[PDB]
């Protein structure tokens, strides 16, 4: 953005006097207009005006006339007022901005009212009545006092709408997530600036649908840069968000309102209206006293007098009000009456004429209260004041409007505060002390022209006086202001460089030209524009640049170099580029002015003092206009000697009156001087925030001693305590005296928590107190400290911290949280090492929090860490604990990684087979550095290696290498491949069964769910797919199959996977191959490709790989070269600190990726969405709509017409997809493909999908690295492995030269993400916590034995070579041989003793193991043991079809169905529409899920996305589960049960319930089909197979296509025919066998799997042979059996005595309902 700049001087092109400013040059008054010299005094007069008649036809309108919807909130009013009524229409029927200008107190509420009616009136859904959480209104009020005004009055008027209006206005910082429950939050427009310069802020302006500006005339103030802020803000977010927000701006009568009209976006011909003083609510005639000289004392005598004879033109009934300027001259002016009105033969006395207790018995029965008032009371006489007074205040507002107060003098305050009105009015004086300037000036024109509207009551008057006392000099701008004359200006000017900031820091502006820009959106633009001599340009200037360009130019790069002097931005003049700061960051955040930061950033230092810290308070240039005046230094000495912290060198300049006046007012000292009290308010007001900016500063600079110091100057200022005091004062409740009284005595803290309250009442000598002491010492936070410490590497520690709360909660107390800071500090708790923010929500208060995080440490180790976990809000509330280093053992230091070679390029010539080179011809010339110095070694070795390289470096090709290598030797070679992830499969199966299969015609196979076709594919197979659990199952029964012992190859991909969780399935298939290999003499290959790893020895030598054949690469030898940038965003808030990444999201695209291909990682499913749309909306809002399209609309058209999504096809068309799980595995592939080719240049994708996707970018965006535990109700790291997969996806070999990414973080996980992934990842085994199944299956299959077997085993994995190289990661205490064998020992032999305590196993001889009944069928179906542990103890002989699903659904395999955000509401509301209702149901348990999910899958109802796809995973473990049913229960001999677990197969197969109609197999039917079946009599299949064609579909609605289906089905559909027969019927006996063959044939050749449509994998026909007598319930024998076309089933058992023996014969299928035969038969 190079271009000429010039530096301005902006204290030359300032409006220097705010709002006093007057552009008005002359000033013209109305028709009377006399002036009568008095002489003390000129007074000016101007009359009231007539009042206007009904124009044309426009007429009041009475409420009735207004829709019915709006009624309501307008009782008591009979007709709409005349301006109410000029736009009723514009209000309600449009949702045009407006610019309401009238006068003052003209009702302009009533109209902000209907612009709220008509939102409101937006969301009626019917019977239920307001869909109060589908939008919301922000009004902004100029005065504190005016904001508590209007919450009250508007929530008067809408409570029949149960609609929730809250102030938010206050010092507060922001908490309260019930301002995500309330609609109307009325705040300050400083209020509302603070919130929204959040940038999380799109959490609360996300339903904004209207905003409403109250007094907007306020641009003219001081405090006008604000609301131009905030509009600017609000108006460009309406153009990057495209949902549109309705702005209403109210304003008096003033020039340049048109101008205002612009600036709000107001369509002048529908929303600008403006009504002159015609249209006041009541009449007013006005004097404009202004007086002639100095003389002080004889001024205000002047002034005093004045006030009297104005008062007493109003004898009996008549009220009036008085204006001052002080909470103390409410008394002192009504005396120098007192003192005259009285004095002088008591003039005008009886104001109430009721001398006669009329009006005084209800004024004297009131006046007992206090002061001034009961004094002033028994007669017409009251007083209102800023000066706290409380309840008595309230009552001197009711009998002022019951009209018995007859004279009321006032602060300013009440103008804002109540709406009452007095008939007259007069204003003393207009001088006021204003703190920030540091004098006294003029008082503020806002101030003025709202106590005028409160001359003449609006149903009790017909005219009004108002009399404005001034001084003379240049105070006819009073007159300007008072008669639509003073023009409103832009003092923009003036805040220019702290505005700025604000935008810069919020990623609004990033540069100058975008600042520039930003300019254009002010009220300074369009005011420079219209009136630029005003604003210091020529006619000349503007005639060649009429937008300005030259002056917003120089007035952003002056700017931008003040900021960039005081640090708070890095500007270079050049680029015209902006970079934010820290400081600039916290200055924005906290409202502080740049100068400020300059100075903290001066003064701040790690050693800096408590006494240090309070001078550098005082030099914050938000006081550098305050001075030490005369009158008040006695005062100020006395304060200096009260207050604690010494106040060093400076005597009485500035700096030291600042600083004692914070002391005193945490002293809680009493005050006289009222000049000293509205400094001490300005300072104190202030303190708040400057305290924490200085907290944020020095947090994150590590400073321990300047944070904790800081942290509690926060929390004494909120507090208004000393750390000294007693943490009792905290509690509000407690009487002082009694606080004082534990403070008297020398006793700590702490030692209250050991008393019982008699002690407690004893030791303070007040027995009475001793209980509620006692209550309240036990409220008090309170949290109890585990630390877990595990050695990661020689530099970093993983920490798991758990916090223990040890208190009661009380909500009146705490509230709905309590807030933390965790603090890990060294030795010398000089720094800070680590930081988090830990909120304790009150729902999970007295549950355990484990809290994760790493820590460095450094070689010559301290003995030493601490962890303080401090509240943030109490005083004295800390917990430290220590973290002991004294037997912490740091692993084994790493090696080098392998050298990188430049080698010259391999060409694809050195392959040197024509078949194979023609695989990698036509996609490259040369392999990769990588690739080359690996291919000597893999390609031309039978050997075993292992390829260690950062994801993306094309590991893929060098497994290929051997694969080729093995094709060259073998003719029918057996390789099998194993991935870690299923998605990593089906994506390795495609691309090389294209390669393999289809190029060189090998067989190539891919392993599903069922062992016995899975089991073929593994013998036809040359290259088998599979993963890890797959390949267990098969290979676990090695000694059997011997297609498992002559396989020629075996790889494994990303081996580093062995460190994740499902590790352990990996670590045993590796280590089984690898003893296998040793022991069949015929050396199995073992190739295995990894991520780069630290410690790669140790997984080379577990794997037989030399250091010859060893390559392991560290990260930044990567063949495409990758950008790493970090970004961290300091916002604990999950929802909220994702919602301020959206925009640094798209400068990442447009700064690392403007033309090339970008994905953006995000968390969720609807984030996915969310953030695509977003890119979207900024794109169209940069101008720049649809820059990530690069091909033509009609280009895509044809593909997009295959797609459903309705939105998927509109970012499409813009150049955006989206990839999460809820999409069709077609739609996945076409958004991936039109990315692929460059037809769209950004994907979105949910992480969950960060190993399904086939697709490269140039820049990867991780947006966030957390997700969401319904489990434990807390967020949850990412792994690292797939932080890692992500960034590999930056990476495009052929045409980047490099790759990019930036990774957005919470801070407190930034450092985690420096140190891991700049560097080579550390693997560990987490084989110790799963050893079970593995030793269990190993001891059914007799590879285990005995213990030494088990000891000997465990010499084979990666889990006995980590141990020795970081052994305090296992937990083991040493490093010896001797450490490692007990360890190895005690390690057996505790898995021993619980597969034994849980029935899987025997121990004999101590020594000796055998598998038992339940460990053979735990084994069989691949099942944890704990798991048929359970089935066992739980199934009995009456279990029933719905006790199953409850068994089955307790599975532990069901333990990793996960809890998501709010599917804890989601599952409350299918617990009430499923068939059986639960009994304690805690919804954020798995397996309460899974029972719902089970019984929602057999209802056949329809779920959400990821509630789908959960019960597949569900159905995937649920028929081996109900198989294992089968065998305990008969195991067990229990007939009715094991039958009715056979019906759960068939019926979790077709998705029926226990009495549905066997009709509802068949395809297309639904309950309207079979009652139109009953009816006929069809109650079967069988029912409609003896039917014929024609009478067939004349049932019911037929089509082709349904016939085709349907009648497919009826074909694969069991027909099966039964015979059986006892052996040997007669010669048979007691104790004796019996032999029962039964024969199955089926009259139908056996092609195609089962049919079960609504069963997401494909199974095959399993029976169940089964021998009963239903007398006993006894199960006899059985036999499980799949049939084909044929065969002869054998089973057999032991007779019993005498002879007549009733049974019966079962056939049960695992798969259809209605198959079932039954024969019943006897023996004997």
């Amino acid at each position: 953005a190079l271009a000429p700049r010039q530096v301005l001087d902006l204290e030359d092109l300032v409006f220097t006097q705010g709002s006093h400013f007057m552009a008005n040059k002359r000033c013209q008054l109305p028709d009377g207009s006399f002036r009568r010299q008095r002489k003390g005094y000129e007074e000016v007069h101007v009359p009231a005006l007539k009042p206007k008649p009904f124009g044309s036809e426009e007429q009041l309108l009475p409420v009735e006339k207004l829709p019915k919807y709006a009624q309501a909130g307008f009782e008591g009013f009979k007709t709409l007022n005349r301006i109410q009524s000029k736009l009723y229409r514009a209000a309600l029927e449009t949702d045009e901005n407006l610019l309401l200008c009238a006068p003052t107190g003209a009702g302009k509420t009533n109209v902000a009212l209907m612009c709220m009616l008509r939102e409101i009136g937006k969301h009626i859904n019917m019977d239920g009545t307001i869909n109060v959480d589908d939008f919301k209104i922000i009004y902004i009020a100029p005065m504190r006092s005016l904001v508590q005004e209007m919450v009250g009055s508007f929530g008067k008027r809408l409570a029949t709408y149960g609609i929730t209006v809250a102030e938010l206005t206050g010092d507060h910082q922001l908490c309260k997530e019930e301002i995500s429950a309330t609609q109307i939050i009325v705040c300050t427009p400083e209020k509302w600036d603070i919130i929204t310069r959040k940038g999380g802020e799109r959490t609360y302006t996300q339903l904004v649908r209207l905003i409403i500006l109250d007094e907007i005339h306020l641009l003219h103030d001081d405090r006008g840069p604000v609301l131009e802020a905030l509009v600017a803000r609000a108006i460009r977010n309406i153009e990057m968000t495209q949902e549109d927000v309705r702005l209403i701006g109210l304003s008096a009568t003033l020039p340049n309102y048109e101008d205002v009209a612009t600036f709000l976006r107001v369509d002048p011909a529908k929303g600008l209206f403006y009504f002159d003083n015609s249209f006041r609510p009541v009449p007013l005639e006005q004097t404009y006293v202004g007086i002639t000289e100095k003389k002080a004392i004889k001024r205000f005598q002047i002034m005093n007098e004045i006030v009297y004879e104005k008062i007493m033109e109003h004898a009996g009934k008549n009220q009036v009000l008085v204006f001052v300027h002080s909470r103390k001259e409410t008394g002192k002016t009504a005396r120098a009456i007192r003192d005259m009105c009285l004095e002088k033969d008591t003039l005008g006395l009886f104001l109430r004429e009721g001398s006669a207790s009329t009006e005084v018995l209800r004024t004297e029965a009131e006046q007992c209260k206090n002061l001034e008032l009961k004094d002033l009371l028994p007669y017409g006489f009251a007083i209102h004041h800023a000066g706290m007074t409380r309840v008595d205040r309230t009552l001197v507002e009711d009998l002022f409007a019951d009209k018995h107060i007859q004279v009321l003098v006032s602060t300013a305050t009440l103008a804002w505060g109540v709406n009452l009105p007095a008939h007259t009015v007069i204003i003393k004086g207009t001088q006021v002390y204003s703190p920030e300037k540091g004098r006294w000036t003029e008082l503020g024109a806002l101030d003025i022209l709202q106590m005028l509207g409160r001359a003449g009551r609006p149903q009790y008057d017909t005219k009004g006086e108002g009399i404005l006392i001034t001084s003379h000099g240049e105070l006819q701008y009073y007159l300007s202001l008072l008669n639509q004359q003073l023009p409103i200006e832009s003092q923009m000017v003036s805040k220019l460089p702290d505005m700025l900031n604000a935008e810069i820091v919020l990623g609004n502006v990033q540069n100058a030209k975008d600042a520039v820009n930003w300019l254009g959106y002010a009220y300074l633009y369009i005011r420079m524009l219209r009136s630029p001599t005003l604003y210091g340009i020529s006619h000349d200037d503007l005639k060649g640049d009429p937008l300005l360009d030259q002056r917003r130019l120089d007035l952003v790069h002056t700017a931008a170099l003040m900021l960039d002097k005081n640090n708070l931005v890095k500007y270079d003049k050049k680029t015209g580029n902006f970079q934010v700061t820290e400081l600039g960051r916290i200055a924005s955040h906290y409202y502080i002015t740049n100068d400020t930061v300059q100075t903290y950033n001066q003064l701040l230092k790690p050693t800096l003092s408590e006494i240090e810290l309070f001078r550098v308070f005082s030099l914050s240039s938000e006081f550098k206009n305050i001075t030490v005046r005369e009158e008040e230094k006695l005062e100020l000495q006395k304060l200096l000697e009260r207050v604690p912290i010494p106040v060093k060198e400076s005597i009485e300049e500035p700096s030291a009156k600042i600083n004692v006046l914070l002391q005193a007012f945490i002293s809680q000292l009493k005050l006289e001087g009222f000049a000293l009290m509205a400094d001490m308010v300005y300072v104190t007001q202030s303190a708040g925030r400057l305290m924490r900016a200085i907290f944020e500063i020095v947090l994150n600079r590590g400073w321990a001693q300047l944070t904790d110091k800081t942290l509690n100057l926060c929390k004494m200022i909120d507090k208004r305590m000393w750390q000294s005091m007693c943490p009792l004062r905290q509690f509000r409740k407690l009487p002082e005296e009694v606080v004082k009284k534990i403070e008297k005595k020398n006793f700590p803290f702490e030692r209250l928590y050991d008393l019982n309250h008699n002690e407690i009442g004893e030791l303070i000598r007040m027995p009475k107190m001793g209980k509620t002491i006692h209550k309240y010492v036990h409220l008090f936070p309170k949290l109890e400290l585990s630390v877990h410490l595990q050695p990661i590497t020689r530099s970093t520690l993983k920490v798991e911290l758990t916090i223990t709360p040890d208190f009661q909660w009380d909500e009146k107390v705490h509230g709905s949280s309590e807030a933390f800071w965790i603090l890990v500090e060294d030795v010398d708790s000089e720094v800070i090492l680590h930081h988090e923010y830990f909120l304790l929500k009150a729902k999970y208060a007295q549950d355990e929090h484990l809290i994760t995080f790493f820590v460095p440490v450094f070689e010559p180790l301290p003995p030493q860490y601490f962890i303080r976990v401090v509240s943030d809000r109490w005083l004295s509330c800390e917990t430290q604990l220590p973290v002991s280093f004294r037997h912490l053992i740091l692993p084994e230091k790493y090696p080098p990684p392998t050298e990188l070679l430049d080698l010259q390029p391999l060409p694809v010539s050195a392959l040197r087979n024509s078949a194979f080179e023609s695989l990698y011809q036509d996609k490259f010339p040369f392999f990769n550095p990588i690739q080359t110095q690996v291919f000597n070694t893999v390609y031309n070795s039978d050997d075993n290696v292992f390829v260690g390289a950062p994801t993306g470096s094309g590991k893929t090709i060098c497994a290929e290498f051997a694969i080729l290598r093995m094709l060259l030797q073998s003719s029918e070679g057996r390789c099998v491949y194993i991935t870690p992830m299923e998605a990593l499969a089906e994506q390795v199966y495609m691309d090389w069964y294209e390669k393999f299969q289809d190029r060189l015609n090998k067989k190539v196979v891919l392993l599903t769910g069922e062992t016995s076709t899975d089991l073929k594919l593994l013998g036809k197979g040359n290259i088998i797919i599979s993963t890890p659990e797959k390949w267990d199952i098969l290979s676990r029964r090695w000694k059997q199959r011997k297609n498992v012992q002559n396989i020629n190859l075996f790889v494994v991909d990303e081996v580093h996977l062995i460190g994740g969780e499902n590790g352990p399935v990996l670590e045993v298939i590796c280590s089984r191959m690898r003893y296998i290999s040793s022991q069949i003499e015929r050396p199995i290959r073992i190739v295995a490709l990894s991520s780069s790893l630290s410690n790669a020895k140790d997984v080379a030598h577990w794997l037989g790989c030399s250091a010859t054949s060893t390559f392991n690469f560290h990260p930044n030898v990567r063949p495409v070269p990758l950008e790493l940038h970090i970004q961290g965003f300091n916002i604990s808030h999950t929802q909220t600190r994702l919602l301020s990444m959206a925009k640094p999201v798209y400068h990442a695209i447009t700064k690392h990726s403007p033309k090339k291909p970008v994905i953006v990682f995000v968390p969720s499913r609807k984030q996915t969405r969310l953030t695509a749309i977003d890119i979207l909306t900024t794109c169209a809002a940069d101008i720049q709509r649809q820059r990530f399209l690069h091909c033509t609309e009609k280009d895509l058209i044809p593909y997009l017409e295959k797609l459903s999504d309705s939105t998927l096809k509109e970012t499409l068309l813009n150049g955006v997809g989206y990839l999460h799980e809820g999409l069709s595995p077609m739609e996945r592939r076409l958004v991936e493909q039109l990315f692929s080719s460059g037809a769209i240049q950004v994907v979105v994708a949910s992480r969950s999908l960060c190993w399904g996707m086939n697709v490269a970018a140039h820049l990867v965006i991780i947006m966030d690295t957390q997700y969401y535990n319904g489990k434990i109700h807390a967020y949850v790291d990412y792994p690292i492995y797939d932080v890692l997969q992500m960034v590999g996806h930056a990476n495009r070999p052929l045409q980047d030269d490099e790759g990019r990414c930036v990774i957005m973080c919470q801070g407190s996980k930034k450092d985690f993400f420096k140190k891991f992934l700049y560097e080579p990842l550390p693997v560990e085994s987490h084989l110790d916590h799963c050893m079970h199944d593995h030793f269990n299956a190993e001891i059914v299959t007799k590879t285990i034995e005995n213990k030494q077997d088990a000891v000997d085993y465990l010499t084979w994995t990666f889990l006995y070579r980590r141990m020795t190289q970081n052994p305090n990661y296992y937990n083991l205490q040493g490093i010896s041989h001797r450490h490692l064998s007990d360890h190895l020992s005690e390690l057996v032999e505790q898995t021993l003793s619980d597969l034994e305590q849980s029935k899987c196993i025997s121990i004999e001889d101590e020594m000796d193991v055998a598998p038992l009944n339940l460990g053979m069928i735990a084994a069989y179906y691949y099942i944890n043991y704990t798991t048929i542990e359970l089935f066992s103890m739980s199934l009995n002989a009456k279990t029933k079809v719905r006790g199953l699903i409850e068994i089955i659904s307790n599975a532990a395999e069901y333990e990793n169905i996960p809890i998501r955000h709010h599917e804890d509401n989601l599952l409350r509301q299918l617990a009430q529409k499923v068939p059986h209702k639960l009994n304690n149901p805690k919804f954020n348990d798995p397996h309460v899920k899974t029972n719902l999910l089970l019984q929602a899958h057999l209802s056949r109802m329809q779920l959400s996305a990821e509630l789908q796809s959960d019960t597949e995973e569900i159905l995937s473990k649920a028929i081996r589960l109900i198989q294992a049913c089968v065998d305990v229960l008969s195991s067990n001999g229990w007939l009715s049960p094991a039958l009715a677990a056979m019906e759960l197969a068939q019926m979790v197969t077709q998705a029926m319930w226990s009495k549905d109609s066997y009709l509802k197999q068949l395809p297309h039917f639904t309950s309207e089909h079979i009652k139109r079946c009953t009816d006929k009599g069809v109650e079967s299949v069988f029912d409609i197979m003896e039917m014929e064609d024609e009478e067939r579909n004349a049932l019911l609605q037929l089509t082709d296509s349904q016939i085709a289906d349907v009648a497919r089905f009826c074909n694969r559909y069991p027909n099966i025919e039964l015979s059986y027969e006892v052996v040997d019927k007669d010669s048979i006996r007691s104790g004796g066998p019996v032999v029962v063959l039964v024969q199955l044939e089926r009259e139908e050749e056996v092609t195609g799997p089962v049919i079960a449509p609504l069963f997401p994998q494909k199974r095959e026909e399993g029976w169940w042979v089964v021998i009963g007598d239903a007398k006993s319930n006894s199960l006899i024998s059985i036999k499980r059996l799949t049939l084909q076309q044929k065969a002869k089933v054998k089973l057999d058992f032991v007779a019993p005595a005498t002879g007549a023996h009733n049974y019966t014969l079962y056939f049960m299928s695992d798969a259809y309902m209605g198959c079932d035969q039954e024969y019943k038969f006897s023996v004997d």
